[PDB]
């Protein structure tokens, strides 16, 4: 079985998504995305060996015949993900990339004389690092694995197929204290002037910390007004509001459409209404009361409170969220809140390995 991303990290942490060109991976259909995983010799998991973008069915070549039973395979990209790392580990980042580049050279090798057959669990020559397979059922095939044989690929990694996802802690979003922050607080869709907006508001409520309110409040609000411009903008469907409602045509196909992730740029991966928890039940009240208006001074009712509603019910921004990352002090563990680089920006290409 392949382990699961560890959980805490003492300060901000990074993790890094590498799509592969060159070859694809067949699976059974419906098959669990991770296939292995590559760990240093030490036991340390590095990263995982996933199935990613679909390519259309898999047919064995009849040249590969082997007795086997192919049927419903379908054919995906493989994707390179990472085991979180402390942002700041040096050694941690350099063997992430050196295990991604050396699997790179051992699946060119695949592709050349074992065409369309499965990775088989080895350690690499120099001893460093070692291959896992948690799921037997698969084969790696050249090009777009219709062909029995190769056209001699070299198997790459380019900024194209890259990503990197940097966790913080949630009471840092808006301090703007360290680089990694500053990195996030400059994402379009942040909105810090509603800090200062926060405490205009407040100024005869007695909280039991408004600067924490007021970064909390800003990080909401920016999330929330983000939503109502996209959904605006896209057509989505939201919880109840209906984009024809307000004569604009759907051109996604909802807050998962990989367009409407990458006009977030800077992509949150954590419910929003987890943030909640890191204030008192009291200064929580009072920084959702605030942020209705903000919405129904810029957007229509039924969008304001369907967006507002979806995600006080613990709506995700886009699918899925990485809701169960802490930072800080393993025995009293604080909430850490993720966000997606759909593009790697410069201040994060030495993350990324490069062919
Ligand atoms: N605590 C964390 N801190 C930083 N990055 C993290 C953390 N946990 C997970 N990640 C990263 O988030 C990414 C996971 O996205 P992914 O699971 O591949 O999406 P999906 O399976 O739905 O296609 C990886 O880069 C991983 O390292
Ligand atoms: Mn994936």
């Amino acid at each position: 079985a392949t382990p699961d991303f560890p959980t805490h990290f003492p300060k901000s942490s990074i993790g890094i998504q590498n799509e592969l060109a060159g070859l694809v991976v067949a699976m059974p259909a419906n098959s669990a995305q991770k296939f292995g995983y590559v760990k240093s010799a030490q036991g340390d998991a590095l990263f995982m060996l996933t199935k990613d973008m679909n390519q259309g069915s898999y047919q064995r070549p009849p040249s590969l015949q082997d007795g086997k039973n192919y049927q419903n395979w379908q054919t995906h990209t493989v994707e390179l993900v990472s085991y979180p790392c402390e942002m700041d580990d040096k050694a941690a980042v350099e063997t992430r990339k050196q295990a991604m580049l050396w699997l790179a050279t051992h699946f060119t090798t695949h592709i050349d004389q074992s065409n369309h057959q499965p990775l088989a669990p080895i350690q690499s020559e120099d001893g460093r690092f070692v291959i896992e397979i948690t799921n037997a059922k698969h084969v790696i095939a050249a090009g777009n694995g219709i062909s029995a044989e190769s056209q001699g690929q070299t198997i790459t990694m380019t900024p194209s197929g890259q990503q990197a996802t940097v966790g913080v802690a949630a009471k840092g979003f808006g301090t703007s204290a360290t680089p990694e922050l500053r990195l996030l607080e400059s994402a379009p869709w942040y909105q810090k002037s509603l800090k200062s907006q926060f405490a205009s508001l407040t100024s005869a409520e007695n909280l039991d910390d408004k600067e924490l309110a007021a970064n909390v409040f800003a990080y909401l609000t920016s999330i929330y007004l983000k939503t109502a411009e996209l959904a605006k903008k896209f057509g989505i469907y939201i919880n109840e509001w209906d984009p024809m409602s307000e004569q604009i045509t759907p051109n996604a196909n909802g807050l998962t459409d990989p367009k409407v992730k990458n006009a977030w740029e800077i992509l949150p991966r954590t419910k929003p209404s987890k943030i909640v928890e890191i204030l008192s039940k009291s200064d929580a009240k009072a920084v959702m009361k605030h942020i209705k208006p903000q919405l129904q001074s810029r957007y229509s009712e039924s969008l304001s409170k369907n967006v507002f509603q979806y995600f006080q019910d613990g709506g995700e921004v886009a699918g899925h969220g990485i809701n169960n990352a802490t930072v800080g002090d393993k025995h009293s563990p604080e909430l850490a809140i993720l966000f997606e680089f759909r593009t790697v920006p410069n201040e994060l290409q030495s993350y990324l390995p490069k062919t």
